[PDB]
């Protein structure tokens, strides 16, 4: 198919639930070489969010049942499964590096990109062991702290995009650096300052954002 | 070994990742030993699972596609996708309907597992036809209907009016009629003469036993009720 073709069935995979198909053809798209549109670039961030979604709940109920334990068809299927998983981060990372993270000019699009790649580091930072643990957590530290400088010079406390990295970024650091008190300060203060911010806007984009923040926040600033 | 494969099946299961457990539980099944009652669940729940997904993804692209009807024409794209899904969706009832065949349908042994696997059998050519242009449709429609009937004969004679495999055949043959088959007046005769015979003998069943009976009984009226609004 051309370019073009690729992205409408992506977005009839999308409407179908058909999300790996959607990954497929998302991955296609960006291998014509050219600049995702913003809404394309969610297309991207949807297919793979929900692929790797079932993999990683997947991964962790296997998990799950496997510490406990405590016969070897529970570690293997855990590794068949940690693999695709990989697999499939890997193939994200892969085409963030090679087509998408900069051949870009826009601080959203660079923002993004690198708040992607602090993602699906994250979600192998997840399944990691122990220096490519530690090695996978300094990268996704690494590509959030580098989205973040950038947001925070270019962007206002209000923009989508900007609040998501915040959002993640503070569940990496509560759920990946075990640094709770990083994670609650990051995750407060993001909303504030969204908040005051707020009266300006055409925005239920920010509000939805917003409110996983203080979700975050209630589950973790708590017994 | 079967029984890490039925083991992974389970594991799969509690994982939700269906497309691994229905492959397990092919494999299973191609060992060729029968199927216990759980591992008959582990296979129906895992294929149901795969196929009632794909039927969703085909339902809606079947409906953006059929409107499309001159906002438009993206035209090319949609009806491939659909196609696309389609087959898809054809190859995992004809897997299952192969397994059926070629392994676990049977004369033997015992009437639970007969009538299980023609029911099954009756449900998938159900999901092929839902999806078939004909008559090849017509003909479809008609497998459906002789593997439910085979199985409704078997179960009328070596079962008792109660049983949750009996009630959940009648069921499914009951919304194949209405649904598919155009014969509403089937539909509903059968419902409810299979929901009386069952409610008239529901005395004798123990403690331990009609819950289940019971609840499918309540989906019989239920499609009853909306089948005469």
């Amino acid at each position: 198919m051309e370019r073009a073709s690729l992205i409408q069935k992506a977005k009839l995979a999308e409407q179908a639930e058909r999300y790996e198909d959607m990954a497929a053809f998302m991955k296609g798209a960006v291998e014509k070489g050219e600049e995702l549109s913003c809404e394309e670039r969610n297309l991207l961030s949807v297919a793979y969010k929900n692929v790797v979604g079932g993999q990683r709940a997947a991964w962790r109920v296997l998990s799950s049942i496997e510490q406990k334990s405590n016969g070897p068809e529970v570690r293997e299927y855990r590794e068949k499964v940690e693999t695709e998983l990989q697999g499939v981060c890997d193939t994200v990372l892969g085409l963030l590096d090679s087509h998408l993270i900069k051949e870009a000019g826009d601080a959203e699009s660079r923002v993004f990109y690198l708040k992607m790649k602090g993602d699906y580091y994250r979600y192998l930072a997840e399944v990691a062991t122990g220096d490519d643990k530690k090695r996978i957590i300094d990268s996704a530290r690494s590509a959030y702290q580098e989205a973040m400088d950038i947001s925070k010079k270019e962007m206002p406390p209000t923009n989508p995009i900007r609040l998501g990295l915040a959002l993640n970024f503070s569940v990496f650091h509560y759920e990946i650096a075990n640094s709770p008190e990083e994670a609650i300060s990051l995750a407060k203060t993001t909303f504030d300052e969204a908040m005051a911010d707020l009266h300006t806007l055409s925005y239920k984009d920010s509000t939805l954002i917003m409110q996983l923040l203080r979700d975050n926040l209630t589950l973790w600033t708590a017994d």
